[PDB]
RNA sequence: CACACAUAA
């Protein structure tokens, strides 16, 4: 039992009482709300070959827990608020694990109790460091995680419910010891880049706090750390020999500015396959594995080691300067809002689709809880086909980085959408082609959609990903110098460090999430990357600005249309059938929604002008 | 780019601007609408020895088809409509690809933008055909698809959806280079053989114009097909040698007339295993599967030149002789209509259930609503269990090809159906034994138990299939000469080259699908296999209706019954609840439902008279 | 065709007539309710090292002529009736399967038709039943399966709907050859226990008329059972060298009192890595599978003759004693009932949350997957997360084993619960950690939280598990002794032979689930069985009595509020919204429920007062 | 094993 004290706030740690069958157990409780967590791992390595970390939060009830909702798990499964808060739980807590920890590894939040007024996401992220600091699992330093707010200027540390709503930033910062940031995630009302930036600080010193309450419980308790069976690293002789071996021609390979996406790749698998068969009988005993691993090793330092040394990319261009940016509008006529977005060689399709306002409600009490009800009528769906990639995979449904993308792009744009819209806004980010920061490029292809939509948005987003090459002592850790990268190709991320992506307009932020692989990074990088963002940013929106700079002066004429028709009192029942029995056929035969607004007035909503059309014949032949 | 013109339509077709990183992608638009497909393959031979085509059509929004709620609600939130078209789509390229292909491979259909105006199905077709074509993944030709309706005596190509709401047909056609037919789909009202017949040749002329525009695209743009690392087909030697080791047993179990569908399948597999041994140790370093491989070409080969030479077939039936057919009507006294239909060795059990109108096709949510509701308030639902061919198999959910023959059911019963029906009409097929055309079995049983129940429907359907079996020189790919099989077993749909479900009335066509396996087949053939079902169809119908021939009188006095019940103002608060309740509650607990048509009355409808017995009592204590 | 006389039921069985592919088939029909059961079993051995068996009973209330309510008209996902139907066909055959027999098999059920008076969930177990026996799949002797009620003091064989309806017992008795039992299944209203013991042997006597009846027909039609390709056991020598090696280490383990749950299965997976490795040396060409198996048999054969000879168990206990019993109630402010029982090392946390009365109607109408209402406002959750036994696992649903001790502890508690109770009662049990009955540490939790909570039950209820060591003649198979354990752990389930879950008040039984492996056992050991469980009962309810004994005068401060507001005819559209639209906004961002209940009566429902506060303040505004 | 998780995103 450890109370840690963030100002007004109060933080109670606990362990030892409730699931002591797993590896660890943690309860951690905040005013009325208690979350426990538990982490399991397997002592037998995995056969997948990385690391197999899947982090599970549920939720026994949604609405701030006034719902009851887990009785219908079996069907109704996960929402999207859980999968959500996997996502930054499971963020907050990758990077820490040792490398080559190849063992499966579960989280697990249980929320015991939530009184509505204590957010349970923020203790969900303190109790799976809890829980893996006090277990037996490998795990490097704990973790400390708050949420930082700005009320009326004032900056306060995991606000309630309440404070939230007029909250004008909704920041949460996951911290290693020494200040090291690991985990990112905000969402903006246009706020200024300096009062972002310290909001930061704040968090990151809060943080600090969390971790020394955390490493007191653990000195209490005694806690010894299993002994793993193997991690699986390779030899530093099969690096060393890969080294000899392939260095100058991945280094050729990195150096020709010429290559694309796929020819690259192409040409680094030429070397991998040659090179791999004369691994092969170096070390006839090695691991097949370890063959695979230690050429990535080598490749990956091959990569890094052209941009420390020489301050260029493998594309050829330094590391302030942007892709090729193209845009284009008003693509197909019967589209509400369309937009073509391209960055070098990431392609994304915006469509903007205007629905009814009844159509944010499923009509059900438990379900339109569950996925909750957007506060402008106002959502972003994000799409990753496998033909973006060439590859094969499943259509159905939409995995993890789907979500969080989606989610991503939403919050970068929804401070600029105005309120009080006469009709939901839906908009449906595709990915034709990837190559790089398809989310934020669903920002910057989503306002352009807007702008042609008709939808009078305050000002332009734009988003970019900002990547990081280090150098650090091999031995004491510190980070000797880095390179910061604008708007990363996908190698460069896969070699990089984070994967920093973060949008907004051209006077402020309004979204962020940060991708850190390393084990923490300083926060005098994360100020630079902001800053750094920002230049892009705003060439970005030059370019942007070019294709269209202010919204349409109206919707398209074959948009959405709301009228009102009266039907007598004595019309009333043969009008609406048996039931409602005819307004439903005949909203399942024209795509009309009807309502009902007072005793003689209905609303007829028309996706097209030619709809109304229709559905007024069959409004006057059956009146 | 290219532009097509049919007549009054103009396609247009567009590549290398959209989705470049994938093997092959193309846009097709009509209109204003437009539907990019992609196409890619791996170059990687997949582990099944097969070859694993997916072809997934997504509409992107319907009206706002917004996303599903969640993860598992995805999963299942593929609409039938896009199932039905996938299936189409499938079917139109699957047998084009060239034999022994077995890499992975995926076809994605993308609606970019629909006016309400032009269909979008009959682009995705196309454009899956300009995808593979301008792609480095071997195809063997383009393909041409085209949509005929009849209006009012009229041939239109391509009709927009005011056109097909007027139509007595909609059939789509898929051609081949050379005038062939690669796919057929029908859903005629009735319609005459001559007028059925002479819309298919004018669709076959349309496709060939598509696949002229199509040629000149991929010519002007400059193809290169990748050569795969590997063609699973099995050598020349190893199956003359295979054909010495088994041709004589084949021949013998092939014209043994005394075998069923199992006793058969176990004398080839006595056969497979006794010639397996032997091929391994003749041939230690084959590949494993082309042992395999080598038996079924042998076999295929001799079940094949049986009926082509002698014009008999493994079960003693000549080209034109059906199997026997045997049908039952009310088996059980609480269904409301039952009929039992067997065919050879195919058993399927049709039931009829009534339901009132306002739960027969409206949902509680209108959103999701929408492609789910039915013209004649008629439905039919295909079941396929897994013990119908002594299986194991999981029950949870229809699988593709359930929906599939449901659909194709639905439609041949579906001109028939009286219209303003008092009840909702849901028909449920289950094979409970499966040796050759279940799905045309649940038309003409669906078509008994209709009658069975009471619905007075204008006529009988029955429904078959007709195989074929084709000798065609490798040399030149022609046709030499053909047979035509009514009513084909498992095995002669195994061993075959095409699949011809047609079904009808007696004096018309309603339905149609046929399922090609040959790269193309020229219209003389399909031409002869829709006169040659007409015979076998009204054979059929003679002996359905000795069982039963006009529907009965009235429906079951045990069947659901409407009435409405008088409730005064004061009362409608106390009898509908908080809410509503009360009638929640008793919708529950029985099966009765009660819809408010009127201030003053609401409409009750009870699934049976004993169920409405305990709705009467509810509600007759609740107005004291 | 034989027809079973059971007092005034008839039941009818017949086969050879539908689904004639499959292995064994059979139609059982009693009154109008007609269920076709088929059983399929593959003949290539399984890659699975132990019995594959699926049961799936599948509702299809197109025989009841309520199939179609949702969108997709059609049935979507599995209900809770189906589920729990299926478990106990499972367990009324998978004990008289031969050791061993390690091949694919599924059992399915096809309701034919239904009258909505016969159950026609005890008909699929007995055809289950001449499925089995009329197949080639080797099986033991037929299963009789009834189901007795008590009616005005009556007892009452296969009682109808109406009957279930007013019957203060709901008991299933599977039966054996020589009147054994394989499965009881039975909720009580709280009877006596002399009562509720006349009821089984009751039952037991008219399942020896149903095998009676199946032997005439397997007699009459000619059966012959399989010779599977081989029987997975290990061999006698193989076993018997194993013992030699690990007897003693198994035996001190074993006597080692001090043990928990991990460093006992730790210590005998020290053993078993000795073992099995000497073990290949010695048979180097013996199956992988059989050396894990042949251990496996010897410490299963230790753990049991040291409680058969020396009457004490491995943790030191009596064959009566009862694990450490703790309680916990109040645990949390803000649930509205809470309580944590432990038993030993098994913890369960249950809660107590209280919801409006109209969210307990999801049913087919509303919802495309939920069906049915609860008849007492209550239902119970049970959730058994992966970290209750340190492993990892998928968390979403599709778990039957969670389906079935939610279903058992709820009936448990089922009869305490207060009738007109102004709210939704919904217990949530979560399985901390387990060595043993969490099922029934559910129901004893579960009467502790609703205590605390402020629900008025009648009175507590408390579980218990009791397990059974029998030695068996090695020829005859009969029970020459065996020893009644109250309380078994984990292991001594595992090791045991039945799990006779029994819970009740103190004066009662409430419900009862029993879990026999062995082919069948005398009447006399389920008699004293009850009995054992009878003393442990009162034990344990004396402990849960001094935590708490009685429901707290009122609920808690923070409970939900229900209150009407009143609002003007012309403030109706304003409030109420377009389409509802406003009241469907206000109960999705604040949780609270609005039902309207008169012209101007609205009927609020909060989860808490806090939640009532913000509520009232959306309304007040909107009435301005 | 698969599934889910992570993954040139």
């Amino acid at each position: 039992a450890v109370a840690v004290d963030l100002g007004n706030r109060k933080l109670e740690i606990s362990s030892g009482k409730l699931a002591r069958f797993a590896d660890g157990s943690a309860v951690v409780q905040s005013g009325d709300t208690a979350v426990m967590v538990t982490a399991v791992s397997k002592t037998k390595p995995s056969p997948s070959q990385f690391m197999p970390l899947v982090v599970d939060y549920r939720q026994k009830a949604a609405a701030a827990g006034r719902i009851p909702t887990n009785y219908l798990r079996r069907e109704i499964g996960t929402s999207d608020k859980e999968i959500l808060t996997s996502r930054i739980i499971d963020r907050s807590i990758r990077p820490l694990f040792p490398a080559g920890y190849f063992y499966d590894t579960q989280v697990l939040c249980n929320l015991l109790a939530v009184d509505g007024v204590n957010e349970p996401d923020v203790l969900a992220i303190n109790g799976a460091s809890v829980a893996l600091s006090l277990s037996d699992i490998p795990w490097n330093g704990p973790v400390g995680a708050v949420r930082i707010g700005i009320i009326d200027g004032e900056y306060v540390v995991n606000p309630t419910r309440k404070e939230m709503s007029s909250s004008t930033l909704n920041l949460v910062v996951a911290g290693a010891p020494k200040s090291q940031i690991v985990m990112l995630e905000a969402s903006a009302e246009n706020i200024l880049q300096q009062d972002f930036c310290h909001a930061i600080k704040v968090g990151v010193k809060y943080t600090q706090q969390i971790i020394q309450g955390i490493q007191q419980l653990v000195k209490e308790t005694g806690v010894t750390k299993r002994t793993p069976q193997k991690l699986f690293t390779p030899s530093p002789e099969i690096v060393k020999y890969t080294h000899k071996l392939a260095m100058e021609r991945l280094y050729a390979v990195f150096t020709d500015y010429e290559h694309d996406k796929v020819s690259r790749d192409e040409a680094v698998n030429k070397i991998r396959l040659d090179t791999e068969e004369q691994l092969k009988e170096k070390f006839p005993e090695a691991d097949p594995y370890e063959i695979i691993e230690s050429f990535n090793v080598v490749a990956k330092e091959v990569f890094r080691s052209i941009v420390l040394n020489e301050y260029k990319r493998c594309d050829g261009r330094d590391l302030t300067s942007l892709r090729n940016v193209s845009c284009e509008v008003d693509m197909f006529k019967t589209l509400h809002g369309s937009a073509l977005f391209q960055r070098g060689q990431t392609q994304v399709l915006c469509t903007v689709t205007f629905d009814s306002l009844e159509s944010g409600i499923k009509s059900d009490q438990v379900i339109t809880a569950i996925n909750g009800i957007k506060d402008k009528n106002f959502m972003l769906h994000y799409e990753f086909p496998p033909y973006a990639t060439n590859e094969i995979g499943k259509v159905t449904g939409l995995n993890r980085r789907e979500l969080g993308h989606g989610a991503l792009a939403e919050k970068a744009l929804y401070p600029v959408i105005p309120r009080d819209f006469p009709f939901t806004i839906r908009v449906t980010s595709e990915v034709l082609e990837s190559n790089g920061s398809s989310s934020m490029a669903s920002a910057c292809g989503g306002s352009l959609a807007l702008m042609d939509s008709g939808v009078p948005i305050s000002s332009a987003v734009a988003g970019v990903a900002i990547g990081l090459v280090t150098k650090t002592d091999p031995e004491k850790g510190e980070i000797e110098d880095y390179r910061l990268l604008t708007d990363i190709l996908g190698i460069e991320d896969y070699n990089g460090d984070m994967d920093f992506k973060i949008a907004g307009t051209n006077k402020g932020i309004t979204a962020l999430q940060a991708d850190i692989k390393l084990p923490g990074i300083p926060i005098k990088i994360v100020m630079e990357a902001i800053q750094q963002a920002s230049v892009a940013k705003k060439e970005i929106l030059q370019i942007m600005n070019k294709t269209i700079s202010k919204p349409r002066a109206s919707r398209k004429e074959n948009g959405p249309v709301v009228e009102t028709v009266q039907v007598p009192l004595s019309k009333r029942a043969k009008f609406v059938g048996p039931g409602g029995y005819n307004l439903k056929k005949l909203q399942a035969e024209t795509g009309v929604t009807i309502s009902q607004v007072d005793e003689e007035t209905f609303s007829v909503f028309a996706p097209t002008p030619s709809a109304m059309h229709e559905a007024r014949d069959f409004i006057t032949e059956i009146c």
